[PDB]
């Protein structure tokens, strides 16, 4: 059902996150990780106190599609591992933030064509740079566009809540 979604998605932030390339989603597909420029940082750090929940809605660029969207589940810290980034530096990519997926499916953009973004003049949900935030109604009917994941259990992500 998608009544534990709703639950999950209920008073959040969302924000939609950009990436250069496939290999950095894959690889916080497998770790639940994610690592952004010091001025999106400092933005997510500010919206995991201040919310229920953060949802980042990830994009990788020139795909025309959402790759799936996720749940902070800390603040970012220093100092863990040596996350392989295909980088365009490290130093930058700093702070790693832990995030627990929600769903894992593609969305493509033609789908998202009737939902625009007030935080973005009212743009397309797709347009947007790294790091924009999208407004609560548009980001819950965004997420509830996903093809369910039946793999991922929100039991335990409601637990952290």
């Amino acid at each position: 059902g998608t009544s534990k979604l709703k639950y999950v998605l209920q008073d959040a932030r969302f924000f939609l996150i950009k990436s250069n390339n496939h290999e950095n989603v894959s690889l916080a597909k497998a770790k639940g990780v994610w690592s952004t420029l010091p001025v999106n940082e400092k933005k997510l750090n500010l919206a995991f106190r201040s919310a229920r929940s953060v949802i980042l809605i990830f994009s990788v660029r020139e795909s025309g599609k959402f790759q799936g969207f996720a749940r902070l589940s800390s603040e970012s810290h220093h100092g863990g591992s040596p996350i392989h980034w295909v980088l365009p530096s490290a130093k930058m990519l700093g702070g790693v933030f832990k995030i627990d997926w929600i769903c894992r499916r593609e969305l493509p953009f033609t789908k998202s064509a009737h939902l625009t973004n007030p935080w973005n003049e009212h743009k397309p949900v797709k347009i947007g740079r790294d790091g924009q935030e999208i407004e609560l109604e548009c980001g819950t009917q965004l997420c509830l566009l996903f093809p369910p994941d039946e793999s991922i259990d929100l039991y335990q992500v409601i637990h952290k809540m």
